[PDB]
């Protein structure tokens, strides 16, 4: 427990200030770990409360071993900082902003499943912020108790681990720092049991072992480890497992460290009262009280305690060999900027200097109980930041050259954050762990405080600023309909970011920035911008009606009178074709020079067609034709009007189930109309051409198109696979995955059935920890080859679905009923 004074001299001395966090694996003990280390050090102050980012540690060492730390240090205490990281392992963007604003971490392993996946995925995140590793191997009571290990078997196991790990570390960290990798003998690997409470280090043993008997512990360590033994007899030390007459000699660290342990055990599991008492004579470990008369398990654990404390040795590697924010930030401060690595500020992260322009990270926002607010939570990295100083809020997009909407407010208060409590401190000087009050509406997520106007931003998440969730939004009572309209309207203008618009089926949709925007969009909408009940739903996707080939048999149909008949066929536009007819290049409105020349010359087409082509569907300039192939005959041209009319119509609604048609070309092969125009006019025509274009069409193996997105997707080389991994449940389709020289990410872009998109872009953050960016658009219709009339297709599960939401008959109505024989 210290006062706010106290802690604040903490802070002064940054060399003997610790950052770190527990690496581990799911169920390895890193909570029993880190309680353990509270139950001990835990600092507290001497109603507001906060979701617990981080805890401040205490540690004391001895004038000696503080002569033991490689590293520029002023006195015998120290404070240490774990930060806290547990939530979704797999977003390596959520994990690495957190580990980044720690320089050291403790890795966790178990005895018996040792080092695996979820183990070495966090361990090279971290080696990626270059952060320094030391580890633990726990949970060794396991292996006693239960596996029934033996000395020599343990050791190998622990050989084993450690040994994999450095495959890990020197596999990948930098060479920037020099070998990272952990030693045993070096007092980098601790082993113990975080549940029953104890640990130890090669180290601790050694420099007990070092006093005991005057002998150096440099060379002590080195014995306790690896393959050196002592043989009793000849009194020597050899690195042979064997001695002259090639008997078996005992390995030191089996001999002096895990016998004594080992003996314990047995003594204490098996009851054997009579050697216990003299057991613990010999190791000093000193019973009180009641104490003295447990049995077993009860006994056990309170003796491996008494015997080695396993904060002690958790709290000695940290305090020696995971450096201080002064050691690292001279190598770490060219990853953390984003600028010049000689620019000011990226210079005085390189020092941690107080007294510089202030260069403060805000890892993250924490929810408080002061109302709906959220504290920042960050490192100070230079300068130091004062309750009530102005400061330059720099979200994750900011450039020193555009005002790119920076913020220049008032920091209302610095405060540190003792886990769910925060107490209100003046200032904090570079290198320390702190919490700000007041910057929850400028900034939401990672940032960067800066008092500098050169200051460039600090290496934090991006963000996702393209519309890649949508929904269709209804009003529940059809009178509210103006209120939702006016809603929508309202709703835009109050954000950016925000996209609404009208489908080509008649929905309202609107779309956001990812699940999370969605969601309060579509609140503030239902009871703000409209005030309504609002109905939202995966959008209706429009389909095309076309063709595949020509009319296998003349379509003929008789009008009404039995007196007219019109002969024709329809067959396939090319795409390139519809194409240009969509994007206004092959024009109806063009005078006719310039269409005939078109397409002629560019597209290939007849020259003689162009004057043949009596309009174009629907909406007079669709992508759709009705060329005149007739002859002999004497009135076509008193039709026209009508015929075209009836297009106008087949085209905007095609017979399979009402969804316009294209890429349709209909050819008037002959018709027969009467003399007398009484017989002839509208009412005639109109249904005679209606009905035989939809016989012409279901007679030329008739199909739909869908709709199909464009994505484009940057991503980190390793999660590029989940890209390819849910586009393969959507049928989707890769177009090309192009790579970045200096591997900053990569770009995939592929097809994606607009049919096979709702959720996908959720679905992709998931198998990518949020690591994919996407960013979609519509591109283009694709024919589905599948059969439109038999249901049981996935064209006919479509169109069926289609005509029952619509209150059409099930059955898509064959050609016939539109055919007029005899
Ligand atoms: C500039 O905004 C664009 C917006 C105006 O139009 C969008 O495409 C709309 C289209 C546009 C085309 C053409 C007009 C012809 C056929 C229609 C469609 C019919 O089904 C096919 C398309 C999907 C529709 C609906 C299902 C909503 C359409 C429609 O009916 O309008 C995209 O082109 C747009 O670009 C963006 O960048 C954001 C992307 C929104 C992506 C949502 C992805 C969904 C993923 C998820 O929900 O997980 O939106
Ligand atoms: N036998 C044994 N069990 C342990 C030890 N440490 C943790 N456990 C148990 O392992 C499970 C997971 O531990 P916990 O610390 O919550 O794991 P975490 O998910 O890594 O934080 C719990 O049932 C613990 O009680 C240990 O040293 N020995």
């Amino acid at each position: 427990a210290f006062t706010v004074d106290q802690m604040r001299s903490l802070m002064d001395k940054v060399t003997n200030v610790r950052n770190m966090s527990v690496i581990a694996h799911v169920d390895h003990g890193k909570s029993t770990l880190t309680d353990s280390l509270v139950q001990r050090a835990g600092i507290i102050s001497a109603g507001i409360t906060i979701k617990s980012t981080a805890i401040s540690l205490y540690s004391e060492m001895s004038d000696e071993d503080v002569k033991e730390i490689k590293q520029k240090t002023d006195g015998n205490s120290f404070l240490i900082n774990l930060i806290d990281s547990p939530g979704h392992v797999d977003f390596s963007s959520e994990v690495t902003a957190a580990l980044r604003v720690t320089d050291g971490a403790l890795v966790v392993v178990d005895t018996i499943e040792g080092v695996c996946v979820q183990t070495e995925t966090v361990l090279r995140q971290a080696l990626g912020e270059r952060i320094k590793p030391v580890v633990v191997i726990n949970k060794v009571d396991r292996a006693l108790l239960e596996l029934q290990v033996s000395k020599e078997d343990l050791y190998q196991t622990f050989a084993r681990t450690v040994e994999s790990v450095n495959v890990i570390v020197s596999t990948y960290a930098d060479e920037v720092l020099g070998d990272v990798q952990v030693y045993p003998a070096r007092g980098t690997v601790a082993f113990g049991s975080g549940l029953h409470g104890w640990a130890f280090t090669i180290r601790q043993f050694a420099t007990r072992y070092a006093k005991k008997f005057g002998v150096d512990k440099a060379k002590m360590m080195d014995r306790l480890w690896g393959d050196s033994f002592f043989n009793p007899k000849t009194k020597k030390w050899t690195n042979k497992d064997t001695d002259a007459e090639g008997k078996p000699l005992e390995r030191a660290f089996n001999m002096f460290i895990l016998d004594p342990i080992f003996r314990l055990f047995t003594a204490i599991m098996n009851f054997k009262k009579d050697e216990i008492p003299v057991l613990l004579e010999k190791l000093e470990i000193v019973l009180k009280g009641d104490e003295k008369d447990l049995e077993g398990k009860a006994l056990l654990k309170v003796v491996m305690r008494k015997f080695l404390p396993a904060a002690d040795a958790l709290l000695e590697m940290i305090v020696l060999h995971l450096p201080s924010p002064v050691t690292a930030q001279a190598y770490r401060a060219e990853q953390l900027y984003e600028g010049p690595a000689d620019d000011a500020n990226c210079i005085a992260i390189k020092n941690c200097d107080p007294k510089a322009d202030l260069m403060l990270y805000v890892s993250k926002m924490v929810p408080t109980s002061d109302k709906g607010r959220f504290y920042a939570f960050g490192r100070v990295f230079a300068g130091t930041v004062k309750s009530g100083q102005k400061v330059r809020i720099q979200g994750p997009n900011y450039v020193p050259g555009k005002k790119d909407d920076l913020f220049i407010k008032a920091i209302q208060r610095v405060v540190l954050m003792m886990g769910r409590f925060v107490e209100p401190i003046d200032d904090c000087p570079a290198g320390n762990i702190i919490g700000l009050v007041g910057i929850d509406q400028f900034l939401l997520k990672t940032g960067t405080l800066t008092t500098s106007e050169t200051a460039h931003n600090m290496k934090v998440m991006k963000f996702s600023v393209s519309p890649v969730v949508q929904v269709a939004v209804e009003v529940k009572n059809a009178n509210d309909l103006p209120k939702l309209v006016e809603g929508l309207k309202r709703l835009s203008k109050s954000d950016p970011c925000v996209l609404t618009y009208m489908s080509e089926s008649g929905e309202h949709i609107v779309a956001g920035t990812g699940e999370l925007h969605l969601e309060i969009c579509l609140q503030d909408l239902e009871h703000d911008h409209a005030g309504v009940p609002l109905k939202i739903s995966p959008p209706v996707v429009a389909y095309r009606e076309t063709v595949e080939s020509e009319s296998s048999q003349t379509a003929l149909s008789k009008s009404p009178n039995k007196h007219n008949r019109i002969y024709l066929k329809a067959e396939p536009i090319d795409e390139e074709v519809s194409l240009a007819i969509e994007n206004g290049i092959i024009n109806p409105r063009d005078d006719f020079k310039a269409r005939a020349r078109i397409m002629a010359d560019d597209y290939g087409w007849d020259v003689t067609d162009a004057r043949k082509i009596w309009c174009f569907g629907p909406d007079g300039n669709g992508p759709n034709l009705v060329i005149d192939q007739t002859k002999a005959v004497q009135y076509l041209h008193e039709i026209k009007d009508s015929v075209v009319a009836a297009f106008q119509w087949a085209t905007k609604e095609g017979p399979i189930f009402g969804e316009e048609m294209r890429s349709v070309r209909v050819n008037i092969l002959d018709v027969t109309l009467h003399a007398d125009a009484i017989h002839r006019g509208g009412g005639q025509i109109i249904p005679t051409m209606r009905r035989a274009t939809y016989a012409g069409f279901l007679l030329a193996d008739p199909k739909i198109q869908e709709p199909v997105f464009l994505v484009e997707i940057q991503c980190p080389e390793q999660a590029v696979g989940g890209i390819y991994s849910v586009l393969n449940k959507k049928r989707g389709q890769v177009v090309s995955e192009e790579q970045r020289p200096g591997t900053p990410l990569f770009t995939v872009k592929a097809y994606l059935p607009v049919n096979e998109s709702f959720g996908f872009t959720g679905e992709l953050r998931q198998a990518t920890g949020g690591q994919a960016f996407p960013q979609m658009v519509f591109d283009h219709w694709s024919t589905l080859g599948s059969d439109p009339l038999d249901p049981t297709s996935k064209a006919g599960e479509i169109v069926l679905a289609a005509r029952k939401r619509h209150g059409m008959k099930e059955e898509v109505p064959g050609w016939q009923e539109y055919y007029d024989k005899l």
